[PDB]
């Protein structure tokens, strides 16, 4: 679901992801997703790179490294980010758009 | 560069990809593109995913297969889909925020 946050159930580089996928965009067995970093170089733009906060730490939204994921990688719902969707709308916009 | 159509250089799922990131968003080593799949079902959605021609062939645009490849798989550059920004900017703006 759009703006909710899951971890993988496979290793991958990252232990999260947010769907960014519209609710009403049908994709059967799959997700487009972006992968939340652990904040841990601050000059890293924000606008690209959103901070978010997730268990009482910071993570950095990986716009870049956006790509669909199986259901059967979709693991445990551990937070909704719709609070974010200002930042996230202007993350996504700003890597197709951008100038 | 943005709009145009390069060959992996490792064996993917596809055997062509559009670049579809910003010309001014800059991520060393890396570009955000979506492969195209041989047209070869009709009803389909056209909005969500374009049909390109390419190589006397039809191809469609697997907008919900996106993806980031490093520079060291992006191949020959085989086409320019920049003729094509009005529909492919329509099936991205549709994955994300449809509805
Ligand atoms: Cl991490
Ligand atoms: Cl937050
Ligand atoms: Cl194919
Ligand atoms: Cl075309």
């Amino acid at each position: 679901m759009q703006f909710k946050v899951y971890t993988y159930k496979r290793e991958s580089r990252y232990r999260l992801f947010v769907d960014v996928q519209s609710d009403i965009i049908d994709t059967p067995g799959r997700r487009m997703v972006i992968p939340l970093a652990s904040a841990r170089s601050d000059k890293v733009s924000r606008e690209l790179y959103p901070v978010v906060h997730i268990g009482d730490e910071e993570w950095r939204m990986m716009t870049t490294d956006m790509a669909s994921v199986p259901v059967s990688v979709i693991g445990e719902e551990v937070a909704d980010l719709s609070h974010r969707e200002n930042d996230i709308k202007n993350a996504i916009n700003l890597m197709f758009w951008g100038i």
